[PDB]
């Protein structure tokens, strides 16, 4: 998946050979799907101002590259929490979340007043990664098209693991006339 993963990288790259950072804290990336950073997943007047209702953690942990929040953090809010203790690294097979994922995504947007925040510690590879999985799962949307439409709304760069992990998901969906031409 080299090539491939290159092709995505061309895609969110900036052209000095970086990647630009996220500008804001939180954005909605599409309809009623809003990816954030730490600091917002632990400001629950903000989600609430917003309307989450359904967190998923996509950084649960300890560490400083994690956010230690839990079920209990969320109890008297009336948010529905979900957490996924992935590593930002090319090794995390972040791929056997998928599917859980974009169930916990499609538990919040099957009511119409659901609004779900896919969170990590920065809301640039492990949250967007859930997300672009959960549109080519479910809106029938070929990796780039995802991808292109997320980074529209929210500066991301997701691993070269990750990349080659959708990449493999959209080989997979292709395959099997899922996506929408």
């Amino acid at each position: 998946f080299e090539l491939s993963v290159q092709d995505l990288n061309d895609l969110l790259s900036d052209g000095s050979g970086c990647y630009s950072l996220p500008s804001q804290p939180c954005n909605e990336v599409t309809p009623r799907i809003y990816v954030g950073n730490a600091s917002v997943a632990q400001d629950i007047p903000k989600l609430q101002k917003l309307g989450i209702t359904h967190v998923l953690n996509a950084a649960e942990g300890r560490s400083f590259m994690h956010v230690n929040t839990n079920a209990n953090f969320y109890k008297d809010s009336g948010i529905t929490y979900l957490g996924i203790k992935a590593n930002d690294t090319q090794e995390f097979n972040l791929s056997a979340y998928f599917e859980r994922a974009a169930d916990f995504i499609d538990q919040a947007l099957a009511q119409k007043n659901g609004r779900v925040l896919v969170h990590c510690r920065e809301g640039y590879s492990r949250s967007p990664t859930l997300v672009i999985a959960y549109l080519m799962m479910r809106q029938k949307m070929d990796v780039k098209s995802a991808l292109s439409i997320v980074r529209q709304n929210r500066e991301i760069g997701p691993n070269d693991g990750f990349l080659a992990q959708l990449c493999q998901l959209n080989d997979r969906l292709a395959k099997e006339g899922k996506l929408k031409p």
